[PDB]
């Protein structure tokens, strides 16, 4: 039986009881499909510290699901966990089951048109989920524009970084603020808020993948089952199902 | 030890420079190989796959077979990451994302794959035994199953040996070519009378291939992720797609 770590994020994982019946969502459907294909059984556990996976700056310790895998406290991570260089250095990822990018969530009708338009001003504050792949992207970026956006963010950190996608969306809906956010979530959000839009194109390019501890014999099997799910159009069906202004 | 890298000629991924050894070659994949070489600290010799194939099971052939038998350490090419290939070799994280789509002439009523499947006047096909054809052959999706029904009975007349043969087919007859969206994009920039019909029919990536169990898999994956996040892969694509 596999211990599966995960986290609540709509519509990937949400509360529907006891055990695995507690949950539903894209990632739950995916987990089910993989289970069927590979013939394993599993117990789902929500990550204890409510984190995704970042390395702390003072000490070199990892948190979240990543840490969970690193420590072998979980066999798999199934969540909208971005596949990043930093993370890929300490755990293994399956082939991606979803492709996305960082982008801008904002109100419609403004002249803000791209990351650059944001970066060269201070009237409109902007931000990201604290210690998520996105913020980490801006923090590690050596691209002038994004480096400057990180200077701005890090200097105004206390009031422009947030603890969740929902908090950020609320920030956009209750103040002059632009939320650097993952595009799939954006797409989900703008279906439900008619005055929210994606500003500009995709700032980068990444995938969501299943996480395994480094050197896990399940990374490959899982990657293969995911590839299969993609080829037979299952993942697209799960997308339509969970995403359907 | 210098690594042996298997690849294959395909514009603009790998082409003969207009020389000896690695100097003979240029392209997006050669640039990529150079970046990987710098990041991971290795030297290499580039070799074109003898049988000139990517990799299909009849026994495997092409670059996949080269990897399986340890005749090469890496495959760097526009090699689609697929279920069937992944069961026998290891792919790095993808350096490019794409999908099967349709290359056809402009100005027709054809707007989708289903538009092709439901008629017979316009013929259509794909590279034989490549990832695209294999996609259709194995598909349970009604439209794609029908297109495959069409194609398998006409294997000799609608299937081609290369993207190039397919493009000339599109240009010289009433024919639609099922092809990879990145190559379609490369092509529609040089023949303004050609176009993509519809959107992407599936989703896949190209990855660097390594023999199953190779310790280079992870390091290469990490380098590709690094290249992606600093914008280098995108710059390489802009460079070669214009
Ligand atoms: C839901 C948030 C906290 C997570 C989900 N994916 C990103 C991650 O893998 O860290 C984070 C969002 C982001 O940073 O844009
Ligand atoms: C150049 C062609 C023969 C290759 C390239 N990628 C696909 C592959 O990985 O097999 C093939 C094309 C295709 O199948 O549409
Ligand atoms: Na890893
Ligand atoms: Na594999």
């Amino acid at each position: 039986s596999l211990i599966v770590t995960t986290i609540l994020e709509e519509p990937y994982v949400l509360f529907k009881l006891y055990g695995n019946d507690r949950f539903e969502g894209y990632c739950i459907d995916l987990l089910r499909e993989l289970s069927t294909i590979l013939g394993f059984t599993y117990e789902i556990r929500l990550v204890e510290d409510g984190k995704y996976g970042a390395q702390d700056d003072v000490n070199g310790q990892w948190n979240g699901m990543v840490r969970e895998l690193i420590d072998h406290k979980a066999d798999l991570a199934v969540a909208p966990l971005a596949i990043t260089y930093v993370r890929e250095k300490v755990i293994d990822f399956s082939a991606p089951f979803m492709t996305l990018g960082i982008s801008i969530l904002y109100r419609k009708g403004t002249p803000i048109d791209s990351a650059d338009d944001l970066a060269k001003q201070t009237k409109i504050e902007y931000g990201a989920v604290e210690d998520g792949a996105t913020m980490t992207f801006f923090k590690k970026s050596k691209i002038s524009t994004y480096d400057k956006m990180w200077a701005f963010m890090s200097s105004r950190r206390q009031s422009v970084l947030v603890k969740s996608n929902e908090e950020g969306i609320q920030r956009v809906l209750t103040s002059d603020y632009a939320f650097l956010m993952e595009s799939t979530t954006i797409e989900f959000v703008t279906q439900r808020n008619c005055n929210l839009t994606q500003i500009g194109g995709l700032i980068d390019s990444k995938g969501y993948g299943v996480g395994t501890p480094m050197g896990s014999p399940y990374r490959d099997k899982i990657g293969i089952a995911i590839l299969q799910l993609q080829e037979e159009g299952k993942l697209h069906m799960m997308k339509e199902k969970w995403w359907r202004c």
